[PDB]
């Protein structure tokens, strides 16, 4: 096993060092071929499914459980489906590494019934504000006429559809969800899981008000169940895969169960570099690749020995996301220019994963 965990090492650290170039070329550069690439083949499989219509979703599909598949199938009745799966740098929306790789997580989609997946955006690197404008604007590109999104339901998330029904937005404040356009208070919370449809909404709006013409229909799937992802990691983690099996669908088993069952899933579950983010934090212009307030403050208190010095290090109060956020930011090296010229000429590229 010595090998093989070597190799496994070697193929995670030039993958992430691939992703990180091709952030960089996507920063200066839009590939117009991809572009024209994707439309062609949109074409070819609306013909093939007798589809007239285009199905997007943000997925992270990590891994894709019972409700994962449920939502997709749902949204399936509506048109071709298209799964937006992050991402370059295998670093999520918690600002942590992705449970295994996209090219795998691709798969589980395929086999769960995506037409299509594209490659989303590099979201752990990112304020969750930026990674959601990112999304928006990946669905327009993709040219998303229907979101399909699974809710928990509840009674706020009684008044949020009413209110997207009607052809209206949602804002999200502490302690309020509101109907943008009505003013109404819908409710002060929803389930966390939830409060993507609420961001969703809430990035249409304002994008609409800075020019983006884009108003995608949303379906929204009452899921039977609410798994949480966290959880199934966490036991998957654990050792504990064979207690979390019941909550994934046959077809995420048919590529997590032979894994397991031969002692290679764990081995490819994946990490920080941790080696990288201490040589970041300790030999680096921090002010290039951090906020202002966070350079001056890690540059005073280092050098680290280790992670835990640098999240200890970071201003107090500030959220987990945060924290997560500014470690994937040591680890990939990013310059904040080229990141700002990334997510403004985000999308650079429709990167294709895998198709049906």
């Amino acid at each position: 096993q010595a090998m093989l965990i070597g190799e496994i090492m070697d193929l995670n650290l030039k993958n992430f060092l691939e992703d990180r170039e091709e952030i960089i070329r996507d920063a200066k550069r839009k590939d117009e071929k991809s572009f024209k690439d994707f439309k062609k083949i949109v074409e070819e499989i609306k013909e093939r499914e007798n589809k007239d219509k285009i199905v997007c979703d943000f997925t992270e599909y990590n891994p894709l459980h019972k409700g994962h598949k449920y939502a997709l199938e749902k949204g399936k009745e509506h048109g071709i489906f298209i799964s937006v799966l992050p991402g370059p740098l295998e670093r999520s929306g918690r600002g942590i590494p992705y449970f295994l790789n996209r090219y795998i997580r691709a798969e589980m989609a395929i086999r769960a019934g995506a037409d299509i997946v594209v490659e989303g955006p590099p979201m752990g690197i990112m304020g969750s504000g930026q990674y959601m404008r990112c999304l928006i604007k990946m669905f327009y590109s993709l040219g998303a006429e229907i979101i399909p999104r699974g809710y928990i339901p509840e009674k706020t998330m009684e008044k949020v559809i009413d209110c997207i029904n009607k052809g209206y937005h949602i804002q999200v404040k502490p302690y309020k969800i509101i109907c943008i356009e009505t003013g109404e208070i819908l409710g002060e919370k929803l389930n966390i899981d939830n409060y993507v449809i609420a961001s969703m909404s809430q990035m249409i709006y304002k994008l609409n008000r800075e020019g983006l013409k884009f108003n995608p229909k949303f379906v929204f799937v009452k899921r039977l169940e609410g798994i949480s992802g966290t959880k199934i990691r966490e036991a998957i983690f654990s050792g504990k895969f064979e207690d979390i099996k019941n909550m994934l669908p046959k077809t995420t088993l048919s590529i997590l169960k032979e894994l397991y069952d031969n002692g290679k899933l764990n081995e490819l579950i994946l990490k920080r570099f941790e080696d990288r983010i201490l040589e970041t934090a300790n030999e680096y212009d921090l002010y290039e690749y951090l906020p202002s307030n966070v350079a001056e403050i890690l540059e005073k208190k280092r050098p680290f020995n280790n992670i835990e010095e640098i999240k200890n290090s970071l201003p107090y109060g500030f959220s987990r996301h945060f924290r997560e956020r500014i470690l994937s930011k040591l680890e990939a090296r990013i310059p904040n220019e080229t990141l700002s010229k990334y997510i403004n000429n985000y999308p650079a590229k429709i990167k294709i994963l895998a198709v049906k």
